[PDB]
């Protein structure tokens, strides 16, 4: 009712679905059909993409290991020209192959990987489900690592916004070939479609762009304003001239009327409390996970932060990182946030 205690008005985006959520807090600060199961197009490489960041990391293979083509990835839409061919007997670096699955159709450079890093397509699709289990994805499913016709391959805007989040935190230096403007693919240069890269506006370094026909213009695109991460889903968008247009939209809005607070660290002692039989006198509290809260902007001064103990004496033996109680944070009366509060060292059984 205040202009400080305003609701945002979302901007009209015209596009099937869409959701804008803060990287750090995770906090989803704009959606629409964020959840309806859709053809993702080339996004799907972003969970191409995401797999091998992890084979990397896990240091299975590096950039500079060469892959040879095989007649798998030669059979994807079968030179007759085309300096871009990706022809069977070449050893091309993975580096090379990573940053070619972001170009053009990534068809033949992620069917080349699927097999370098999983023996074949169908155990590399595996894997590519395998971790829409592990990061809790419940409307993606993955069929194929070529190209994306598909008819059981979909996701929804929320899942890739959370598979945008995961490659941003999970595979940082897989995450970092989305930003290059240009790279060379066997030998020809290339530039990166995701136009808003070159936005001198925003801060834009991610993350993939799709079109088809069945698909409309889709988005992943992630933003930075300071230590502030946004990052938006923009699916089943309707025309060319908004198939960047209308994510600088989302993007600019959610940094003008929203700002991401960092109350509390790990380690860092929010409050503390005696206890009952231990070798100590005092338990020192706060959390286990560094705490990210995305509220309106203007409004951090005023954030209450308190918390409640789930008992009436804390008794030894307390465990580092036992659960005691929770953290609350609230705006105006109101608690809109609240976190688990934890134990921050261990206090054994003694005397006192
Ligand atoms: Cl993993
Ligand atoms: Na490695």
């Amino acid at each position: 009712l205040n202009i400080k205690t305003m609701i945002p008005g979302v901007p009209q985006i015209d596009a099937e679905s869409y959701i804008l959520i803060d990287y750090n807090s995770g906090k989803v600060l704009a959606e629409q059909n964020a959840d309806v199961r859709r053809d993702p197009a080339l996004l799907a490489h972003m969970m191409t993409s995401y797999v091998i960041g992890q084979a990397m990391k896990a240091g299975k293979f590096k950039e500079t290991d060469l892959v040879t083509i095989g007649n798998d990835a030669w059979a994807t839409g079968n030179k007759g020209a085309s300096l871009m061919f990706l022809k069977p007997g070449m050893q091309v670096p993975v580096s090379q192959l990573i940053r070619g699955i972001n170009l053009q159709d990534g068809a033949d450079a992620a069917v080349a990987m699927a097999d370098f890093a999983a023996g074949s397509q169908d155990a590399f699709v595996g894997l590519m489900n395998s971790y829409v289990n592990a990061l809790g994805l419940k409307n993606t499913h993955f069929q194929t690592v070529s190209g994306g016709d598909a008819d059981g391959q979909y996701s929804s805007a929320r899942d890739m916004a959370l598979i945008g989040q995961a490659l941003i935190r999970d595979v940082p230096n897989e995450y970092s070939i989305f930003k290059e403007k240009e790279f060379t693919f066997n030998g020809i240069r290339q530039l990166n479609r995701n136009g808003l890269l070159w936005d001198n506006s925003l801060n834009v370094d991610g993350i993939m762009t799709g079109h088809t026909d069945k698909a409309g213009y889709n988005l992943v695109a992630s933003a930075t304003e300071g230590q502030m991460r946004l990052i938006s889903a923009v699916m089943g968008g309707r025309t060319f001239k908004g198939r960047e247009a209308e994510s600088k939209k989302l993007l600019t809005w959610g940094f003008r009327f929203f700002e991401t607070v960092n109350p509390l660290k790990v380690g860092k002692e929010f409050a503390s409390e005696p206890v009952w039989f231990g070798d100590s006198d005092r338990a020192s509290l706060g959390v286990d996970k560094d705490v990210y809260l995305t509220i309106p902007r203007g409004r951090m001064k005023d954030l209450k932060a308190s918390y409640v103990l789930n008992s009436s004496e804390l008794h030894a033996p307390l465990q580092k990182n036992q659960v005691v109680g929770t953290i609350n944070f609230q705006l105006d009366g109101k608690t809109i946030e609240q976190r688990p509060l934890v134990v921050l060292q261990e206090i054994p059984e003694g005397n006192f």
